[PDB]
């Protein structure tokens, strides 16, 4: 069954209940390889991922997963996302083909281009548009600050620092997933991320992840 109620501080890699993406890329939008080199732990017990380059416009990110899946309840999460054109910072729940399910999923995600706004979105059986850009009142990429959404049968709220922001009703998904944070490098959406810029190492960190179930 989907996992229960947990609270991860990151102080190290635990190999048990998360995993780092390793050896591909996305593709599509995702102009990087995933590395798990790119994902580390600070000495003062914060996720760090990493954008990095070793090569000419080539680029490794970072996505950190859980191993477990997980449902509705309330999912919250202290980070600091990356600040440059072209990258977004996220945290996310997940599932879709490549899980062997329907595409299900919430996100929170940071543009890069401007850190004083967050974007949420949802995806129901492959379908999306519930984009929704919010500001923020300070630049994300400044400190940590508490973001959240409570996911629900027949609603999704989205909070920061326990302020509600947006509410959504319309066609909420169902399909548990895994929880995901990433950052990476877009290509083929200037007009959404702005350009990339090669601008390395870029770094977005996150102090603790909380999940709580119905
Ligand atoms: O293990 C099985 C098999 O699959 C492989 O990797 C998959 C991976 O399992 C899967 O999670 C992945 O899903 C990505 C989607 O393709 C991509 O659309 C989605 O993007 C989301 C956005 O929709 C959302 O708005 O924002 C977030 C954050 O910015 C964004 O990530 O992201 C997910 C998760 O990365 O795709 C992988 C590749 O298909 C392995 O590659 C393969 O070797 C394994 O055998
Ligand atoms: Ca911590
Ligand atoms: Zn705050
Ligand atoms: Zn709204």
């Amino acid at each position: 069954q989907t996992g229960g109620s947990f609270f991860e501080p990151f102080n190290s890699y635990n190999s048990g209940t998360w995993e780092k993406a390793d050896g591909y890329s996305n593709g599509g939008v995702f102009n990087c390889t995933w590395r798990a080199n790119n994902v580390n732990f600070t000495n003062d017990g914060k996720l760090k991922l990493g954008l990095t380059s070793s090569a000419y416009n080539k680029f490794d990110c970072a996505e950190y997963r859980s191993t477990n899946i997980y449902g509705y309840g309330l999912y919250e999460v202290s980070m600091k996302p990356a600040k440059n054109t072209g990258i977004v910072s996220s945290f996310f729940t997940y599932t879709g083909p490549a899980h062997g399910t329907q595409w299900d999923q919430i996100d929170i995600q940071f543009l890069g281009k401007d850190t004083t706004k967050v974007q949420f979105n949802y995806y129901t059986n492959g379908v999306g548009g519930h984009e929704k850009v919010i500001s923020l009142g300070f630049d994300a990429s400044k400190g940590f600050h508490t973001y959240a959404f409570d996911w629900q049968p027949g609603y999704i709220k989205w909070y920061v620092d326990g302020v509600l922001k947006h509410t959504a009703t319309a066609n909420i998904p169902s399909t548990p997933g895994k929880i995901m944070m990433n950052l990476w490098n877009g290509t083929g959406v200037d007009d959404w991320l702005g350009s990339y810029n090669g601008a390395n190492p870029l770094y977005a960190e996150y102090d603790w992840v909380k999940y709580t179930s119905n």
